[PDB]
């Protein structure tokens, strides 16, 4: 069945609020769930109701936007870097578990792609 999800909150992590942590979920973070190929990531892989009994056998540092955000609105990170590197692996991920061309790989490197542009410039 599933793994448990990630955690998405820690009293022994530090944890800071930065401007540009603000702005990760505020401006980049909100923007992008609200595109039309954000629903596949959203919430963690299920791997029961997709019957991909194999997702997590290859992948073992499962990551989603929907674990992002509860990350981002319970200052669970200490800064910016730590959120870009999860949405990283959330699209790294995809790309191991899959294959170019996929229809999930368009829509995940469609996600990508504008999280860059849109992380171009951070706030001061
Ligand atoms: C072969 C295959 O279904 N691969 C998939 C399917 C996903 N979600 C879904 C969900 C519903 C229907 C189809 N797909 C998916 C999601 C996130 C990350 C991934 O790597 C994913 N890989």
């Amino acid at each position: 069945m599933n793994p448990p999800p990630p955690e998405t909150s820690n009293p022994n992590k530090p944890k800071r609020q930065t401007n540009q942590l603000q702005y990760l979920l505020r401006v980049v973070l909100k923007t992008l769930w609200k595109h039309q190929f954000a629903w596949p990531f959203q919430q963690p892989v299920d791997a029961v109701k997709l019957n991909l009994p194999d997702y997590y056998k290859i992948i073992k540092t499962p990551m989603d936007m929907g674990t992002i955000k509860k990350r981002l609105e319970n200052n669970y990170y200490w800064n910016a870097q730590e959120c870009i590197q999860d949405f990283n692996t959330m699209f790294t991920n995809c790309y191991i578990y899959n294959k170019p061309g996929d229809d999930i790989v368009l829509m995940a490197e469609a996600l990508e792609k504008l999280f860059l542009q849109k992380i171009n410039e951070l706030p001061t």
